[PDB]
């Protein structure tokens, strides 16, 4: 019952993970060969990136056959060995569930472009030029795309290759639904729900406001936060979810916490835990990530408490610092030289002892950095290439948004996991899709399995802790300090039971003066802790420590 | 009348860069439409119009999507007749770039010769398994060979990776080549300038090439560059198409031989009308490669043009010309572009223009455009550009050097905006363009030189009268002078009945002549044409160009 | 006011032709003097006065033999200086031809000129020997070049042999020209057309021309027209004369193309206010030669026109005209001289004054005068007209061909007199006119036009008013609409916050327009003006001419 509370996740980037036919690309065998390093570990789930085919235009997340595996990565009988492989483990296999667009290579769309007489036409939103509106592309440029075959635009949230879903038609519904139905049938453990909250749209598609110093329309609730997603998750799970020993994650960037109070509610039967962004678009000037700003630390600690004490009761929250879409953590909020080690088991010390279920992006766990490459050119996520193009037409320097991409780009996340100190760090025997961060030579798998203070070897812990502390699981959260400019300090708690958390997120030494803070150490032991020999009282320079007091 | 081409002057149009009229900041159909009478009042008779064909301009339109279909962006059908029709009304003709040796591989063609091994157009391009390539590369760096995962097989790309090309081994391919061309020419296009049309017969055993020291590809030679098959497929697409309307032929020909042109441009032979080749477009380099650089030695230039014209000169024809959209522009490549810009453009024009042949004016030539120097790699545009900085930037070579070999040779100098006037981005647009205009635009455009009696635009206008009005121009056969001179260019026209001397000053210091032949022709000659005022006689001072005329 | 002449209406008068107030069948400048209440009540406010300099009259005065004299039958100086002063007194302006490519051979330089080879003057005009001619034909008829048996050389002559050209090469004859130009300047007149001010720079190597086939003379190209120093010496003679006073300037370029205009008459290049072309006067012709009839196809004059509007609408200026002394009447010409004579009248009045650019009534247009059809070439007179008669019929052209071609085209038809009133010879004359009245002058005069208040003239009149109280008339730019339509000239005027939309009719067939986009636009609109009472919206009558206009918030 509710295993998915005390999982550990590890996301896995196929493309990028493990290359086993030597083509450059990852693939799911590269994967099979994994499984008992994983297990190693110590993760339970897996959630594995798409694996779908796809024409790759957004890598993946634009599918052209949902039921298919994408000929690069294996076929159906590698992807069911893979499958087969984790359960033999005791592990679990999660999804990615695309289901706001597809492909415009989807034979829906193929079909639905034909004419207006075909019958999937209204399987995706077409207008006429007066009924579109001012909405941007997330991925740059008009939300709107003028098909010539029958004179009417469709709309695209993401790319021109990612044409959106009619949610509103039942017809669309069911055939989602099944098939979903069709992968749970083969015994996956659950589906990580894409932009879920974005799939009710206003169908009257009014402009939005548009902003100082801006071209597109604020679209407000008119895509994101629709009204009817409690409607279509609750008609999922009777139709689908219901049915199966499943976990399902909504991933709903700007969904408030009411909001996903009501949506974790067991009694509601829409998902299970939620996934949210509140705490990765803190260090932006605006709402635009590519405008940057220095972490403010209590902006980040009110914010990730405010969603620990929202959902404690009888919600569920997914921890994470990073995923595919982010630049890496110890890069983004650590220091990635002198303290990478440090500072990386600092930051999974942080996010481990809270409440939810942790989730460990491939790489992560040997403290993988971001990478800075000189040309645009070795960049590939059609994201970063995009708003390079609508940036310096807008007047941005080279430099200001090559620095954007270094701090915010999603190919940071994507460059190949680095296995050794070989060539291409053993990832591949050809030439990677991507290039490897040439920093392989320090950071890699094997170096990390060889040295016992390194971050594997916190991390393997730290999942261990989650299995033997039962606090860890069942406490409740309150933020210490919440001022605090350098400490991000916080307890777990139940009625006889206690734990101190306590993390500095600075270079500097930071001198612990509150009494009631001090009073209560005293009286506990060391839980986990990534400096030796502790000064009590005092956080050195990206100092964790955690103290359990029972009593 | 009768090979009008003979006397034609061309101008060449890069649409992208001529004229914006409506402010996405690239050229389009209706900005040249407004330019027309511009055109007309310089005198040129032929506009050479870049490709204005739908193409996702991965190679600026010479990667074609659609052969009968305008790119959106310069306009549509009706505007393209427009052009057409206008250039009539004023009996000027338009000349457009046949690209056959491949296709863009967005192309319904490669579409569908990607999709199987069984597919009808399968045949249409070259594929091959792993074992079965070899090692040449392509023109545009990297290998020749690219794997698609559809197939597993790899295609063959001499130029970029989307530029697959096609196979003229399949007669069905051949025949569907001569529809499209049929397409265009019954429409009353004027002709074709045929483009690398050397390089469609291919040796479909693909053995590698010799490696040499210190390289990583394979010299294909005759493997794909002056095939077998080339004057077979001239002679059947002559037949076919061509030979049924009245219109020129122009073969791009890279690396060919004077033998073979003999043969291409023999009216007898029915194959093409003139040749244009690249001798002197390649001598200001180390070897081989264009971005290792070496100064021009003149009399390297001097030998090789001399050689097509006397080779030529019976029955066969030449294009003339110093520049296009692929070569830096000619007043910054062998003239001086600062104090002496105007005279030593002037120089050059009369160097080319007095040879025997059809004279090319590229688009800003006529104002004396010049080379652009852009501080980094972002404001260049050309693939082939881009492909070559991070080639070479691989391999080692430095950042400074690489961008020296951009400054000299970039195919960008020759594609920033026409200068118009000293207006927001010279008067070619009024919004962002494409390619960043020359900051010396403010006192290099057209109508400053419109303004200024004095200016390379009435030289070269006046040029052009000349090639109307004097026969020995076109009827004159040709012999190089002072040969080994480092820095005079002279040479002799010459028929039965008369002569033409011209004398070019190819650098910045005083000539005195001393060639006791040439000076008596001076003696006993008149003046045709020259740059500078007040000659003294027998000298050629900085940049200095004459044409003496001997008809006694 | 700056800029004054944007929003002027220019009326051309052709004293030959305009008033005779003595009786020697002439017109003269008195006759012009008595007119002044008539021009004001009209409402224009800049006469344009062909010449009345000393002249012998080859070509009527545009063969000039005294710069600073008044021709004795048109007047004194004290009746010229009564002229620009009464013009003056009634916030008039004058306007005069600027006459400097050539000279009448009696103009004292040419006299010096053709003495002998080392004459001082010999330089003011091009003398060749016969072996440095070329093969170029005189504009009227034979060839371009003169045998002079007092030296054996040769003159250039682009017009007739009386018409020797001068040589703006020479910086002598420049400045002489400058010093004539401050005489007249000096005098107060408002302005100057300068008269085919770009053939002035001649190719001075004189090269042969290529003949066509069944044709005698070379094509002269770009050797006599647009040469290298044409804006040369019009920054010249503008920083050395027109700069020192408040005049306006007109610049006169048969073959001077849109590109070439929008420098002419950009201000920052201190050449010419205004240009003046001829491109949509050589339509309805089959080739180069105006005689050479075609009818006009109305797309290639709404394609013609238009851009010439939108070529210069950002810094320049045209000139906006349908006829003058040079060329047929338009409402003959173009519109319907019989039945739907006032009213195509007002079409062509509506369509042309609703563009861009200051619009040129010529003398009788106001009151719809037509083109003339005598049945003997002996009651014509025009040199051009004359000249060209014996050319083409020693050429192979029938009679009946010429006649059809003098009909359409010959300058006469805008010569014949100007139509006062239903007495003999219209009231132009007591005398004998010098060239016949046109016998339409019993129906169509200038005093049935006063008294029919559905008149051309009152149409002109507030035409012109309404030039003066409607400022997009001026300040908006032009767009072409229905560019295909064979029989309606539609375009827009617009700013920011306005629009015309102007529907001219140039059929006798009524059309229906079904463009959605212009009928939406005329329905939010009110008219400004119409010449066909009680309209049926979207819907144009034959000859209709509506104007709407339609304000923004
Ligand atoms: O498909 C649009 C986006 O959906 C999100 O769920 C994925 O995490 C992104 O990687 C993707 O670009
Ligand atoms: O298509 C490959 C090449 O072909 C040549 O004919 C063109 O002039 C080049 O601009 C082009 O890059
Ligand atoms: O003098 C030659 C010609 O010059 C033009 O400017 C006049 O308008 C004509 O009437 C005249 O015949
Ligand atoms: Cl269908
Ligand atoms: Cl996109
Ligand atoms: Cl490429
Ligand atoms: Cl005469």
């Amino acid at each position: 019952k509710d295993w998915w509370k005390k999982s550990v996740v590890y996301q896995i980037y196929p493309k990028s993970f493990n290359d086993s036919n030597g083509d450059g690309v990852g693939d799911i065998q590269g994967i099979i060969e994994k499984l008992d390093y994983l297990k190693e570990l110590g993760v339970d789930v897996i959630w594995l990136s798409p694996v779908y085919d796809s024409p790759q235009d957004d890598n993946g997340y634009d599918i052209r056959d949902y039921q298919k595996i994408y000929e690069e990565y294996g076929d159906m009988a590698t992807f069911d060995q893979l499958l087969q492989g984790l359960h033999d483990r005791d592990m679990k296999l999660v999804m990615d569930l695309v289901v706001n667009h597809t492909s415009d290579e989807h034979k829906w769309f193929e079909e639905s472009r034909k004419s207006k007489d075909n019958p999937y036409r209204d399987y995706y939103f077409w207008r006429e030029e007066n009924e579109i509106n001012n909405w941007g592309s997330i991925f740059s440029g008009p939300a709107w795309e003028l098909d010539e075959k029958t004179g009417e635009y469709y709309l695209h949230l993401f790319s021109k290759k990612q044409p959106d879903l009619n949610w509103e038609n039942p017809k669309l519904r069911q055939d989602v639904y099944n098939m979903m139905k069709f992968w749970l049938d083969k015994g996956i453990d659950g589906f990580r729900m894409d932009v879920i909250n974005f799939i009710s749209k206003n169908t009257d598609f009014p402009d939005g406001p548009v902003p100082d110093g801006q071209i597109y329309g604020d679209a407000g609730n008119d895509f994101c936060n629709g009204p009817r997603i409690h409607e279509f998750l609750q008609e999922m799970n009777q139709e689908v979810t219901s049915k199966y020993d499943v976990m399902t994650v909504g991933e709903m960037p700007g969904a408030s916490t009411t909001d996903a109070q009501i949506y974790t509610n067991p009694a509601n039967n829409e998902v299970d835990m939620i996934f949210t962004f509140e705490h990765m678009n803190l260090d932006s000037d605006s709402d635009n990530k590519w405008d940057l700003k220095p972490i403010y630390l209590p902006d980040l600690k009110e914010n990730m408490s405010e969603w620990q004490v929202a959902l404690q009761e009888n919600g569920w929250n997914s921890l994470y610092w990073n995923n595919h879409d982010q630049p890496r953590i110890v890069s983004r909020f650590g220091n990635d030289n002198r303290f990478r080690v440090r500072s990386a088991k600092m930051l999974a010390t942080c996010l481990h002892m809270m409440k939810g279920t942790p989730y460990i992006y491939q790489g992560e766990e040997i403290g993988m950095t971001n990478v800075h490459f000189e040309t645009l050119d070795d960049y590939r996520d059609i994201e970063t290439l995009n708003m390079y193009k609508e940036r310096k037409e807008q007047g941005h320097s080279h430099e200001s948004i090559m620095q954007s991409i270094y701090t915010k780009g999603r190919d940071n996340a994507r460059t190949p996991y680095q296995w050794d100190n070989s060539e291409n760090a053993g990832f591949t025997t050809g030439t990677p899709w991507l290039k490897v961060n040439p920093r392989y030579t320090e950071i890699n798998n094997e170096e990390a399995l060889k040295n016992p203070d390194s971050i594997f070897y916190y991390y393997q812990n730290l999942i261990k802790l989650r299995k033997t502390t039962e606090i860890i699981t069942t406490g409740n959260y309150r933020l210490l300090l919440p001022k605090d400019e350098a400490i991000f300090a916080y307890e777990r708690y139940t009625e006889n039971e206690k734990l101190v958390v306590l993390c500095n997120f600075t270079e500097e030494e930071q001198v612990i003066s509150d009494e009631t803070i001090l009073n209560e150490i005293q009286k506990g032991s060391v839980l986990v802790n990534n400096v030796p020999n502790i000064i009590e009282g005092t956080l050195r320079p990206y100092e964790a420590i955690v103290y359990q007091i029972k009593g």
